[PDB]
DNA sequence: GGGTGGGTGGGTGGGT
């Protein structure tokens, strides 16, 4: 990673003309960090690799070198909706863009290879499919006249991370996109990432066929935020009327996010505040490009209050002043929350990260992330960041990035930083062997427990044929009992069984590998509490 | 409801 801060400065050539786009065109008042840099190295002619989080504005630094020269812009990017969000983006601007996939008609097909080869054409930006690039001979002979013309000179890579067969959503098309600057090298290629391990960069950058080419990788930690983790209600009403009484009492007329575990939540806690009075509006990547349109017309001219998007792909929020964030169910991972919190404060005002952890919230994600060969390590570290209530927030989080040291002070900006309180080591070895008991009673009895038929044995109720009597109700409220039961999966001394049924996945509960341990009457298991 | 209607329709429609 050569230093970035050499290309801060607007000494170049084209500094002017780079201005100008940046305030004329884009309307956009000052640089968020590292966009001049990269902007300026792009310009350059070399070759650059951004890894900014999701939100950052790493678009603007290869839209905005498009019209910096003569020509147009080749992006390659992996979906059509987000072609189709940036190409929204560009017709709201002005700017001459388009797009080509699969499903494209063959009229404009034929109106994109005219356009490319074009000497007047008012094209800026093509946004293509790496298919286009891999099957289809023809548009690569349109893109090779287009390079002889000197009708493009710039390369994007959106998600260049995917290039790599280590990276994320890795494609097979994508393995040939090194035919890019083999046959084209005076175009200068710029590839985005949001999610980028630094071995994954490098092997993107080998298949790209790339030998020297510059890493801007932005800050992690964001001064402006404060972490929080609250405890989700059994019920999903008083959720909605908590939410509602938090939207009301310190947030009264300023815009939020609220991320759902499911699109059909996301709906019903949309139809909840709207019921209730706040100005709520549903969006998610399946909606259609009017509801989209309408939603988002909505959300900039602050007629809609919160925005409930689901966490599976609703990325099309670009707010500068989101005040808060509040995740009704967990998120799948901690990359994942960080990316989904990190949509706040983009004004760099303070802003509030808010997650209410739920139980069953836990065995939800479990069941949908059980192909994933990794997935419930991930979803167990954000457990365990939701179950701490003394460690700060930032240093949880930084612990899960291995490719980034974070020392930057919290400030009293979470949860735990703040609520001055001493703590003790609750021991739960009782309860753990209780638990152990239920479940040896079961595995006799030859039947299946789920964690609610599993906690109403251990506070006694449910059906009487699974108890144990030598087990005492452990007298204390049910989210505790939540708690603890959590406390037992983490360790491991409990396990999940997952079971494939013709609806859905379901997660059982099982004797976890720890539970021999337990044969030693020494043998201790604590958990923090606060006094 | 019926499961020879199908699992991307969605479990929160209901009941198999
Ligand atoms: N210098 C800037 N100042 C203010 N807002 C910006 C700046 N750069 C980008 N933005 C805004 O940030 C939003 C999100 O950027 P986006 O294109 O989503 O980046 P990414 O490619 O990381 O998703 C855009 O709507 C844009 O208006
Ligand atoms: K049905
Ligand atoms: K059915
Ligand atoms: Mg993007
Ligand atoms: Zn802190």
């Amino acid at each position: 990673d050569s230093s970035p801060a050499a290309w801060n400065k607007e000494d170049f050539p084209w500094s002017g003309k780079v201005k100008d786009i940046l305030q004329n065109v884009f309307k956009l008042e000052k640089f968020r960090p590292l966009q001049l840099e990269t902007i300026n190295v792009t310009m350059a002619g070399k070759e650059v690799f951004l890894v900014m989080p999701t939100g950052g504005g790493k678009s603007l630094c290869y839209q905005l070198p498009a019209l910096c020269s003569d020509g147009f812009t080749l992006v390659i990017c992996p979906l059509i909706s987000l072609m189709e969000d940036q190409l929204m983006v560009l017709k709201q601007l002005g700017i001459s863009a388009t797009m080509l996939n699969a499903s494209s008609s063959k009229e404009h097909v034929k109106w994109v290879h005219a356009e490319m080869v074009n000497k007047n054409s008012e094209l800026k930006l093509i946004y293509v499919t790496p298919e286009k690039i891999a099957k289809s001979k023809m548009f690569m002979s349109r893109l090779e006249k287009a390079y002889e013309a000197r009708r493009f000179t710039r390369i994007a890579v959106d998600e260049v991370h995917c290039c790599s067969q280590w990276g994320h959503d890795f494609r097979p098309d994508y393995k040939a996109l090194g035919i890019l600057k083999r046959q084209f090298p005076n175009a200068s290629l710029i590839g985005l990432t949001a999610t980028a391990t630094n071995h994954v960069l490098t092997d993107a950058q080998k298949i790209l066929c790339i030998e020297k080419c510059f890493t801007f990788t932005a800050s992690f930690n964001r001064p402006n935020l404060y972490y929080e983790v609250r405890q989700k209600p059994s019920n999903t009403e008083d959720f909605i009327e908590d939410i509602v009484k938090l939207i009301n009492g310190r947030y009264k007329g300023q815009s939020g996010i609220i991320y759902c575990f499911s699109q059909k939540d996301s709906e019903q806690v949309t139809v909840s505040l709207q019921n209730l009075g706040i100005h709520a509006g549903a969006y998610h990547a399946n909606l259609e490009p009017e509801d989209k349109t309408t939603v988002h017309r909505k959300w900039s001219a602050n007629e809609i209050q919160v925005v409930v998007a689901t966490v599976a792909f609703g990325m099309g929020i670009d707010k500068p002043d989101v005040r808060f964030v509040i995740h009704h169910s967990m998120s799948k991972s901690m990359e994942n929350y960080y990316q989904e919190s990190g949509r706040a404060g983009r004004d760099d005002m303070k802003a509030d990260c808010i997650l209410y952890y739920g139980f069953g919230d836990i065995f939800r994600i479990s069941s949908m992330v059980v192909m994933e060969n990794v997935g419930q390590q991930k979803l167990y570290e954000m457990v365990s960041y939701c179950q701490n209530i003394s460690k700060c927030r930032r240093v949880l989080m930084a612990q899960h990035f291995d490719e980034v040291w974070n020392s930057e002070a919290c400030n009293k900006m979470c949860d735990n930083c703040c609520k001055d309180s001493a703590f003790e080591r609750k021991n739960i070895t009782e309860y753990c062997r209780d638990l152990i008991k239920i479940l040896k009673q079961a595995e006799e009895l030859n039947e299946k427990l789920t964690p609610l038929k599993l906690i109403d044995s251990w506070m006694g109720k449910g059906a009487a044929k699974l108890r144990v009597a030598g087990v005492v109700a452990p007298t204390l409220p049910r989210e505790d009992l939540e708690k603890i039961i959590a406390h037992f999966l983490i360790q491991q001394y409990l396990k999940e069984d997952y079971s494939f049924t013709a609806y859905a996945t379901i997660s059982y509960l099982k004797i976890g590998p720890k539970a021999n341990l337990l044969n030693n009457e020494a043998h201790a298991i604590t958990m923090q509490v606060t006094k």
